[PDB]
């Protein structure tokens, strides 16, 4: 059955003859087993190298091709890769499944087991660190001379497990038995400058007196779809500079210190910490990359073609310092004139921002700044007179227009608002959806809109289809194949061609079959590993994603204990019988996000053990959230949560995934769940709650959750349930801090949207219950969901920031 899938491609008599064969080799050569000691981690990393080694040709010739044509070069730089496993995407890319499917089978295996062994390349927080693992897919499908650029963690996203109901947090060792995939470049090591002092002399500025930590470069190919394009991703690693007994000891164990810059992720989902570690992680990626880049440049053929030949892409304000950074390169190094070397930077740079809350931007203290970077804070100086100067000369005698968009913020602490400095040195600066772009220009950054209107673009989030239908959801990518061929795989719009089959009655019927399929694959997958039951005939409620206030997991607790209640009510009525899914980290340091996690949990306790309810709901909470979990659940979910406050979610990507995988969305109109509904009708999504206009009305009178405590009897019991102590009996003030906050201190409006919301989920029960009509709605989710693909996304950056134009041109 399995093998039958035409979209995994063929298995090739010498092929398969060709892979056991090179199997075999490596398990000799490589790993130094015999058949006889040999593990199924040892045979996985048997099919790793063997798959590995195709990509190889194809990478130098690559590479060897941007040489030769001298394209445009496209540097995304990011502190975030949330890449997941990479076997199957390589095999996928280099229509390699089947034959890989045949070879392992021929020598015993299951190759679905073996790629069960491989850790998440875990580097990435959420849907941030996803978009630039989908924007590496895709700008190597599109033929793109890309460079993804950021930082090689040890320690990624930490492993979550949950413990008595709570969250505790392991470190995610994931290079424990090596990466397969990377190639260490040591040769190409650079050295990368901290603190030190700054002397404006004869020839002018000088940065001297500097701590040296080296930044060794780590190659990981990027393979398009079946182009025979492989590009790369560089993440640099942190390693001591080169030059009594417990001195010198101590002398060596003290390197330890410089190589923490690449130790470990921060665990924030937007959220800004401004630790001096995080900002030398920071200019840790945005030194060494732009050495290489400026090499790459000379190596090409005088600063005028600079733009012409480079653009750097700015993942948020991380990697914002490479804004002053290529100043002080280009004025410093380079003897450039400050005017030029301005021209030059703009040109080259572009922001993209992803954030709404005010507590997410990067504002980082003066002083910290003057004493890592002193050189970079005497540029930020600069750059930030000249800036208001070229304010002052638009708006004359706008005072506060000025102090508005300073780089500079006033305050107890002085601080440097990167945002800020982004906007001022990029040519484009972009939001992530519709609505977000365009709050920028009309709110957040307004005045900056005001005065470079050219710069504000939108570029609406994608996925790629790749990842996220091919290898995680076959049997969909398989059935839709059949009908309107391969193209739509690397061209998603073609999948409006299916809105001919909303009552075609074979398609009705296989899409309601591989449905089934994908969601008894993940009822056997709880089973197999945490030995958790889940009923395959009821609707598969899913909430994944980040735990967040705004995201608002908490409103989906208060539906899931009105369903309990309602059933407690009135046990003799039918209910559509649901399994409510939640998962997702929370920040170690986010009080309130852990207790929304043990509210989940305790929920569950009461209700999956009620004896009157029985298998009718269910609440459980999915352990260790991270990419690879996201491809097993997602193609398994029913009714996808998109619940965050109208105006909070910038875009969400987890959205456009459920969308592509056969579930149907409930949610606001908020981020791209606007568009996702524009593009299948509204019709088409359980749209509820406070639009953003609503939202805003509010805050000009007041929230007041009370009112609506006073008002709704059933949302009143589940309050007084849960101050009570009817989810905490051994500790009956447990959620004291919840209550509080729902009660006194919400900013996300949660008991406002509770009525619509209980009222939609009522619809989507409704809905569920005629099987043929659910199936119809989804045809034409599916249907529409093109839009949502990477691909449609980075040909957009291409053609109206980079200037680059895309190419689906297969390589020789
Ligand atoms: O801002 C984010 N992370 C962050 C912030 C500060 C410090 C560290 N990390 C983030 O993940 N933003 C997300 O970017 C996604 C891709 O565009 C959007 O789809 C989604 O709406 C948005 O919340």
């Amino acid at each position: 059955k399995r093998k039958q899938i035409s979209v995994r491609g063929l298995a090739g008599v010498e092929n398969v003859t060709e892979l056991k064969k090179n199997f075999n080799r490596h398990l000799h050569f490589t790993l130094v087993k015999d058949r006889n000691v040999a593990t199924p981690r040892d045979y996985y990393f048997a099919l790793a190298h063997t798959v590995r080694d195709h990509l190889v040709g194809r990478w130098i010739r690559t590479q060897q091709h941007y040489y030769e044509k001298d394209p445009k070069r496209i540097y995304y730089l990011s502190l975030e890769f949330y890449m997941g496993r990479t076997l199957q995407n390589t095999m996928v890319n280099l229509a390699l499944e089947n034959a890989c499917d045949e070879a392992t089978y021929q020598l015993g295996l299951d190759m679905e087991e073996l790629e069960e062994i491989e850790e998440d390349a875990g580097l990435g927080n959420g849907g941030l660190g996803r978009l630039a693992a989908c924007f590496l897919d895709s700008m190597a499908t599109l033929g793109l001379a890309a460079y993804g650029y950021g930082i090689r963690y040890e320690f990624g996203i930490f492993n979550q497990k949950i413990c008595g109901g709570w969250q505790m947090e392991e470190a995610d060792d994931w290079l424990r038995y090596g990466n397969p995939w990377e190639k260490a470049r040591p040769e190409f090591t650079l050295p990368v400058h901290f603190y030190g002092r700054v002397e404006h002399t004869s020839q002018g500025a000088k940065w001297v007196d500097t701590q040296v930590v080296l930044a060794m470069p780590y190659d990981t190919p990027v393979p398009g779809y079946r182009n025979n394009v492989v590009n790369t991703m560089r993440l640099w690693s942190a390693k001591a500079p080169n030059d009594n007994v417990g001195g010198y000891i101590q002398a060596v164990l003290d390197r330890n210190l410089a190589e923490n810059i690449s130790r470990v992720l921060y665990p924030n989902d937007n959220f800004f910490e401004g630790k001096e570690l995080r900002l030398k992680q920071e200019y840790f990626v945005v030194a060494a990359t732009l050495q290489d880049i400026i090499r790459r440049f000379k190596s090409s053929k005088n600063f005028d073609a600079f733009p012409d030949k480079v653009a750097i892409q700015l993942n948020d304000t991380h990697p914002s310092l490479a804004i002053p950074e290529l100043m002080r390169v280009l004025v410093d190094l380079e003897r450039l004139d400050w005017d030029k070397a301005w021209e030059v930077t703009v040109k080259t740079c572009a922001y993209t921002n992803h954030t709404v809350l005010p507590e997410a931007l990067e504002r980082w203290p003066v002083h910290l700044l003057e004493t890592l970077l002193p050189r970079h804070l005497q540029i930020i100086y600069e750059i930030n007179q000249r800036f208001l100067n070229r304010v002052a000369a638009a708006f004359p005698g706008d005072v506060d227009r000025l102090r508005r968009m300073s780089l500079v913020e006033e305050g107890a602490v002085k601080r440097i608002n990167m945002a800020h400095l982004c906007i001022a040195g990029s040519h484009a600066v972009n939001g992530v959806a519709r609505i977000h772009s365009e709050i920028l220009k009309k709110t957040i950054f307004k005045d900056f809109y005001e005065l470079e209107p050219h710069k504000f673009q939108n570029k609406t989030n994608g996925i790629t289809p790749r990842r996220w239908l091919v290898l995680c959801n076959p049997g969909l990518a398989e059935i839709i194949a059949e009908r309107i061929g391969e193209e739509y795989i690397s061209d998603l719009d073609q999948l409006r061609k299916l809105l001919s089959y909303v009552d075609d009655e074979a398609f009705i019927r296989d899409v309601a079959k591989v449905k089934q399929e994908n969601k008894l694959k993940f009822a056997a997958y709880l089973e197999r590993e945490y030995k958790v039951h889940i009923n395959p005939n009821s609707l598969f409620d899913v909430q994944v994603k980040r735990i967040h206030e705004y995201k608002r997991q908490l409103l989906n607790c208060l539906h899931v204990i009105t369903l309990y209640n309602r059933i407690k009510k009135e046990p003799n009525k039918f209910v559509v019988p649901r399994t409510v899914m939640i998962g997702g980290k929370a920040a170690p340091g986010y009080h309130m996000a852990k207790m929304i996690i043990k509210l989940i949990t305790a929920i569950g306790d009461v209700v999956n053990h009620d004896p009157v309810v029985g298998d009718r709901l269910r609440v459980i909470f999915l352990e260790n959230y991270r990419v690879s979990l996201a491809e097993k659940v997602i193609p398994a979910a029913d009714l996808s949560e998109q619940i965050s406050t109208a105006g909070t979610e910038a875009s969400g990507t987890g959205n456009m995934k459920f969308m592509l995988n056969g579930a149907l969305t409930i949610g606001t109109m908020d981020g791209a769940n606007v568009e996702m509904a524009e593009e299948a009708g509204e019709e088409n999504f359980f749209i509820f709650g406070m639009r953003v206009e609503d939202v805003d009305r509010l805050d000009q009178r007041g929230y007041n959750a009370q009112e609506y405590y006073d008002r709704i009897p059933e949302l009143r019991q589940i309050i007084e349930q849960l101050s009570s102590g009817f989810f905490s009996p051994k500790q009956p003030d447990l959620f004291k801090d919840i209550v509080n906050m729902l009660m006194h201190h919400d900013r996300f409006k949660v008991f406002a949207d509770y009525e619509e919301y209980v009222k939609c989920q009522e619809r989507v029960s409704a809905l569920y219950k005629n099987p043929r009509e659910w199936t119809r709605m989804v045809i034409r989710n599916i249907a529409t969901s093109g839009k949502f693909s990477s691909d449609r996304t980075i040909a957009q950056y291409a053609r109206e920031i980079w200037g680059v134009e895309p190419s689906r041109q297969r390589l020789p």
